[PDB]
């Protein structure tokens, strides 16, 4: 039972005032100009006077688009500060023609009439106000220490951020670049680039700058969409500022304007450079043109080798006969590999260092060729690109094993001359050493082949997300290896004072890898393993027994046991697949276009000259005139987007406001007429 | 401060498609009537 | 929390984890009904650990047995075969009573389907709703906890770590 | 290359028909006039002339809802077939009101004005249609062989089931029934009950029938949220055609209608009859007054058995209290259940026929009790209701299984006296098979505790969203038992050639459940269980092997076990786990409604005074003036429900419309009094 | 000497603490002896 009253009360002004705002508010272009020669000679009306909901009389007349009043109140010299924003943000090209002719506020004392314009992205107002010699401030680098920036950034944090802020939301608009840039592809490719890297050093306001570069890539994309002509896109395509425009949207990670029909239609037509109406052939042909083309690959390398002017010579040349012999080569060397492990080929296990067999012996130019291959690439191309690939990384892993492999038997062949029985032999003896690198790097290089998959109509989309969804499941990682890393040492803590030695044990076997499982907590590594095997059932449950009938600590231990494998398989596990599904749900949307996009950079290295010949074979020993075709077709794309964006523009809302306005006009206007 | 400027925005948000149309109904019915019965 | 990649994933689990408080009633009830029905079934065929091999009795052995012969152990023999490691010979007797051998393993295989088939599968399905829930929300939860993490260590007191606040 | 051409021509009208029909569209009041009289005349015009889109002058002027013109073409004898159905459609009052003051359509030519108005749902017209006397077909019972139907259905069925659906779509109309009927509530319950029941006879048109159930739950539940005091809430729900209409709502399936949260209030404060403010007390003194108020459970009960009128002997009559002696009684019941299997109670194992120990002579009686108490159930309720519960399907099996237990101990006891060694009795002991149904019973005794779980507000959702999974859990068995037969069929077949007998084996043990599994495909009976249990991981992989060395029966035995356990665990168990899924999505939205319902079926079991005492010691031996307030009640609700409809059915298209029509009528009028 | 943000935090306003402009704030006050520190790489950071 409290009454309720006006705590921040508005001064309120006379009804003189009052009836001003009221005249001006229902239009009467008389009792206004006699209110204003009666504010002018008894000063009963004050020409500055405000709403109480700040709306001055030229506000209301601005927000009323009638232009007799607001002409005869600027004839009267009213204050017309901060009006210019409300007849832009209002978009009436009229009133913003008339102002441009001669507190409390809505609007930050940052924004300029052109930071308005460029906001509300209305070409016609941009147009008449670039026409009058405006300019634009431009910020500092990203990671800028000059003292200015240092002074602004430690007195208003805010007001730096803000400015900044609406500073690249006005340079990201699309009319604004239209109308002032002469490379409009270009400037949308590198705002984006920036606004994308801004976004995470602003991680507080990271969706604005996640949106204007969505805004700079979607705005690219719609203005190569205006091509008619293969001659227009090809002048789009291979502008260098030999498709230098294509490569660049790669670098800058441009996957809508990459995926685009028209250039994925060049694109095709440049791979399938020997097979004119490959699509029209039937799979069955197709594949056995696959399969002829495959098997002749010693040849078409060596005719490229001996006569490359030849007929024969020139076939290897194209990028789809390139694709096929690479891969038939890989082919055969991963069949050779299996060869390796086979009982034909390798015999008399009992050398201690051995020379090298026929398979070895074939194998080794391979691997030469690989890693001269690796390394000529790495050396033309850029090293900081060479990493960012995240194959590389397994290519440098392989052959690193490889050498490893060849260094060790060779010390071994060196070291040894004999024969020894294997059971008597150290732990590390180099040829042992040297058998398990070869196997491993047999098992990354059969890996290796995941990478051809993106060829492929039906299986590159699902290995892209595949790829998508690994970074997820190495985020899991971290909790499962803290939680088990916490079960380990109390698991460990707790069995340490039971270990026994492997004299005591049956068949003298320590661990859990016997037949009789024991010691499976005896040591902090062997906590780990069993832990670890016990994921997937494979440690038994009469390893929590002791030799002793301590039946207090056998039940705290399987007490133990029995919490971790509640939490890790009814719990963490199952998060993980709400998660993965989650995850999939969203990567199933953009599937099409990320795989199109790794097509095309798959596809665009195989269009140069360098690396021609498989590894097997690859270690024997003017401008003016395009930038006026290139302006001639900007000018023309730039046309056609503004006039669909106008067009598009027409909307009911504004369609009802201006037949009501024009309605009101007509109206008024017979009405004066008949009176 | 904060409340003036909340205020203003949400009338200015106020500003619907439904509310336009029925005011610039009304006002042109009211000027029509207002005709008519001087031109009567 | 203080990590901008582990933080909301730390809030989304803590999150499901009233979830699964949830179904561990109704997984406790079934277990405790399928226990009394086994040990009331096979505690008349209990034996003594001088009789076994080795002297060991219970499940925690190489050759497992009395698996029902308590209320205990068969509760424990039920949890421990949600993840296989309890083998089937457990349900035989050492006289040949096989309408007894045949009712408890039809008991333990029933066990089985209610709780490994649907029981599991409901709560997979129940968490990939409330997860689906969840991840609208994780920023600003995050944030949260971040900001109630920083806001600790704003004040003066307990400066000095537990080493040396003594 | 092939021209384009007009073949389904439509006979074209004179210029003269084209001018009449021009100025019939345009509006002139005038030409029109003369048009006719030149048509009267000269016969220059065709009065009945049609638009090629099917479109008369008269129908031209519906569409344009000016009055003058129809009714001048009325006055000229035009033909006005098929009219007031237009104007109907339209929903335009006015003309209706002047066509009732007296080839192509776009009407089936069994619709009617009143059903049509009832289609629409237009108050004002449907008052003013049944306001002149008209009726409505009724159609005939869901299962009718009459030889009307039957020529009906043998003559035009798509005739037939139109006229079917349209004459139900117009019943089910919420403004007919509001106007014509007059328990609108019952009305409703009834044809939504009917129209479900009608949408599994017509399968075809099963969606349409299940709206328009759907439509009248709706408008039953809408009129409800329409009271506005607890007497008038009490008036709705107790009108006898003690809560009756409750009752008949919870019988017909009304949902929607029980959860409503007036309803709900009420039946909270029925249930919570003798603690007022219990949701005011905390939950630990709450829970504290359930463990008090259960422990007095033997007492409370003898006290209503020796003084029902005594202060003590009503406490037992109030719900809650009831509720919780009859858990305390069934949790005892349940604690005695669980002390049989002890060592402390139970004791001498050797004898064949023993006598009853003291745990089943305490607990016979409960026995006894939930068999009386079952029958009484089932003798006083309904016999077609009793077994639409689920619940009583489990009842009727403990309780079968414990009279045959009962039955199984009498026979021994009477049969045998003496002692043997139980290791030589025979397969079939009386003893042994009453042992292995009360373990039996048992089990489903404990398990009959899930149905409590619905009075809690944290586990009821859950438990009747689970109840819901388990049809489509029933669904998939049926493909996995087929797979399975399959599968069993051919291992069988396969391995039914090296059988061996049980000497040979070790320990003299055949069969899986060994310590060494053999003969796992011998038997069907056999091969069906190893099937069964390898589906856990239970099954070894040496049972695929026989003692001699067929190395190709071998691999073909095991090639089959791993064909059927890649189909059974990769595949079906995964389909299993995404419909799962898909199930709980749409599952989750109305859980609340369900839950809602469900406990308030559980709790007006409790309110009825039959049945007070719990299974322990339940076996110790005017109509016009409710009329009146009725119909008052329901004018208040119709009314109010209406009015907010009216003012909800204001949409801003209408308005424009009205608006639109207003404004050009003015201008009309306002120039012809200039002119 | 964040009062109201204390009340804020006891009265459970999440979206009134997650708001962009008092997470700038919340930094500021944070990184107070590291001017700067999302300017740096993250392998200084680290180190
Ligand atoms: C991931 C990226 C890197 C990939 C691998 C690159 C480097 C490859 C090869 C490195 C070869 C190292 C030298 C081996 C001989 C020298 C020697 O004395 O070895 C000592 C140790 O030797 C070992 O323990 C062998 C370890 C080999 C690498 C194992 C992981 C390979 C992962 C592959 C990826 C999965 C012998 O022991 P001791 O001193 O007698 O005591
Ligand atoms: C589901 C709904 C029904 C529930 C059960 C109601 C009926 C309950 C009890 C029925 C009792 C039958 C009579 C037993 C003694 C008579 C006899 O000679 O038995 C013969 C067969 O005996 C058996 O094989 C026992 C079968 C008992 C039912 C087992 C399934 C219970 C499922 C419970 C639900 C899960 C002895 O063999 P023989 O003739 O010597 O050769
Ligand atoms: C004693 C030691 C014994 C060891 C025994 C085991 C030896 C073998 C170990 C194998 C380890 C895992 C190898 C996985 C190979 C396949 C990788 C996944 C393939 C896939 O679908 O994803 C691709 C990623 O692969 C990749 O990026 C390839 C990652 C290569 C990592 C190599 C590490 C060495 C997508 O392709 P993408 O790269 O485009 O993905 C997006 C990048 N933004
Ligand atoms: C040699 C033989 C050895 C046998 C060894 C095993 C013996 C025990 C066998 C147990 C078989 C399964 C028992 C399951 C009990 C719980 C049932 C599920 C509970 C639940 O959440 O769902 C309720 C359904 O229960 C129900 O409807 C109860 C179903 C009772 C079936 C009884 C069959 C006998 C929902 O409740 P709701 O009924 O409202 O569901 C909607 C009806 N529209
Ligand atoms: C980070 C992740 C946060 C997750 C937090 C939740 C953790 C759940 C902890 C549950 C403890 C279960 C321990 C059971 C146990 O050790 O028994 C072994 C021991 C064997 O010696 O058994 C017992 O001590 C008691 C036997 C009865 C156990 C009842 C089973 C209830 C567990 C339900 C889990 C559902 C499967
Ligand atoms: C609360 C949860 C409510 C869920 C209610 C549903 C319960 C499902 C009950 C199914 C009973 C299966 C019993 C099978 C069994 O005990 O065999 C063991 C015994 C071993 O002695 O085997 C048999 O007695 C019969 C062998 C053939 C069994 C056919 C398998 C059909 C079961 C399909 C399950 C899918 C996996
Ligand atoms: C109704 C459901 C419709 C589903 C239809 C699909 C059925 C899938 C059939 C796959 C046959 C797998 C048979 C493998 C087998 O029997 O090996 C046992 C035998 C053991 O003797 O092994 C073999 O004969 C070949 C060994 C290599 C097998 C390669 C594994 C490929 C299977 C991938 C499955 C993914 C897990
Ligand atoms: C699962 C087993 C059989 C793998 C055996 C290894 C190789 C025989 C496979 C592994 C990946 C295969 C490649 C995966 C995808 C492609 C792309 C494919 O190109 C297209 O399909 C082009 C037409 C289109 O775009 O659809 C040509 C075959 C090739 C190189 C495949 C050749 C055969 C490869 C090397
Ligand atoms: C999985 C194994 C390796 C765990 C080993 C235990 C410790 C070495 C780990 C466990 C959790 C780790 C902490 C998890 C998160 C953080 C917050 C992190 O802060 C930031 O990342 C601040 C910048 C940002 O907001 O991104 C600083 C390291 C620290 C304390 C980590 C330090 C190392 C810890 C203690
Ligand atoms: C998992 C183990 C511990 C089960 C042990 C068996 C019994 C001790 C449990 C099983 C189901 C329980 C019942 C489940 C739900 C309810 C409803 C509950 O009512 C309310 O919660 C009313 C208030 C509300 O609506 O929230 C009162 C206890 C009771 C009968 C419980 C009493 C204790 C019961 C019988
Ligand atoms: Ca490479
Ligand atoms: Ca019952
Ligand atoms: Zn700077
Ligand atoms: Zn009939």
């Amino acid at each position: 039972r409290i009454p309720l009253q006006i705590v921040r009360a508005e001064t309120e002004l006379s009804a003189e005032e009052k009836a001003f705002l009221n005249a001006v508010e229902k239009g009467d272009y008389a009792t206004v100009k006699q209110a204003l020669q009666e504010a002018e000679i008894y000063y009963n009306v004050n020409i500055n006077c405000m709403d109480p909901l700040g709306r001055s009389a030229l506000l209301i007349a601005i927000e009323n688009e009638n232009l007799e009043i607001m002409e005869l109140l600027l004839n009267h010299s009213v204050y017309v500060g901060d009006a210019l924003l409300y007849a832009i943000r209002k978009e009436v090209v009229g009133a913003v023609e008339l102002l441009l002719s001669y507190q409390f506020s809505e609007f930050t004392p940052d924004i300029t009439p052109i930071m308005l314009a460029a906001h509300t992205n209305n070409y016609e107002i941009i147009k008449l106000l670039v026409q009058k010699r405006v300019t634009i401030p431009r910020p500092h680098q990203i990671r800028c220490n000059c003292v200015e920036c240092v002074s602004s950034s430690e007195v208003d944090s805010l007001r730096h951020s803000r400015s900044r802020l609406n500073i690249y939301k006005a340079l990201a608009s699309p009319s604004l670049i239209a109308l002032s840039s002469e490379d409009p592809i270009l400037t949308a490719f590198r705002l984006g680039w920036e606004l994308k890297e801004l976004s995470k050093v602003e991680n507080e306001f990271k969706a604005e700058y996640e949106e204007l570069s969505q805004q700079c890539k979607l705005f690219a994309k719609d203005l190569l969409d205006q091509a008619r002509s293969s001659r227009e896109l090809e002048i789009i395509l291979n502008h260098r500022d030999d498709l230098a425009k294509l490569k660049v949207a790669i670098k800058y990670h441009q996957k809508e304007f990459v995926a685009q029909p028209n250039c994925q239609q060049l694109l095709a037509t440049l791979w399938y450079d020997g097979f004119p109406g490959w699509r029209r052939k039937h799979w069955v042909v197709k594949l056995l043109t696959c399969m002829t083309i495959g098997f002749l690959f010693p040849m078409l390398s060596i005719a490229y080798l001996i006569s490359p002017r030849s007929n024969l010579g020139l076939f290897i040349k194209k990028p789809f006969i390139k694709f096929i012999c690479h891969t038939a080569s890989y082919l055969t060397f991963l069949f050779m590999l299996l060869l390796a492990s086979q009982h034909i080929v390798r015999t008399d296990l009992h050398v201690q260092g051995p020379p090298p067999t026929v398979v070895e012996w074939m194998i080794l130019p391979w691997v030469l060729g690989f890693i001269w291959g690796e390394i000529k690439e790495m050396w033309d191309g850029g090293f900081t690109e060479y990493i960012h690939d995240w194959w590389n990384l397994m290519d440098f892993a392989m052959n690193s094993l490889y050498l490893a492999t060849i260094s060790l038997k060779i010390v071994a062949y060196v070291k040894y001359n004999g024969s020894r029985p294997r059971e008597e032999w150290e732990m590390w003896h180099p040829t042992l050493i040297a058998e398990a690198l070869f196997a491993i790097s047999n098992i990354l290089s059969s890996l290796r082949l995941i990478s051809l998959f993106t060829a492929n109509s039906h299986l590159g989309p699902l290995q892209i997300s595949l790829g998508r969804m690994l970074l997820d499941i190495l985020k899991f990682l971290f909790i499962y290896c803290l939680v088990l890393l916490a079960f380990a040492n109390g698991l460990n803590q707790l069995y340490f004072y039971y270990e026994t030695r492997a004299i005591d044990e049956p068949n003298n076997c320590k661990g859990i890898r016997c037949e009789k499982q024991n010691n499976a907590f005896s040591t902090l590594f062997e906590t780990l393993q069993s832990l670890f095997w016990s994921v997937f059932g494979l440690l038994n449950l009469y390893v929590t027994n002791v030799k002793a009938r301590h039946e207090f600590t056998e039940f705290v231990g399987a007490t133990m046991f029995g919490t971790y494998n509640v939490i890790s398989l009814v719990v963490l596990l199952n998060m993980l697949i709400a998660m993965m599904n989650n995850s999939y749900q969203l990567i199933a949307d953009h599937a099409d276009i990320e795989w199109k996009f790794a097509r095309t950079k798959l596809w665009m290295s195989y269009f140069d000259e360098g690396g021609t010949l498989p590894p097997p074979f690859n270690i024997i020993p003017d401008s003016l005139i395009q930038n006026q075709h290139y302006q001639e077709v900007i000018r023309n794309l730039v046309k056609r987007y503004v006039a669909a964006m106008i067009r598009n523009s027409k909307t009911h809302e504004g369609l009802t406001e201006e037949n009501f306005k024009e309605l009101k006009q007509d109206i008024s206007s017979f009405r004066y007429e008949v009176l």
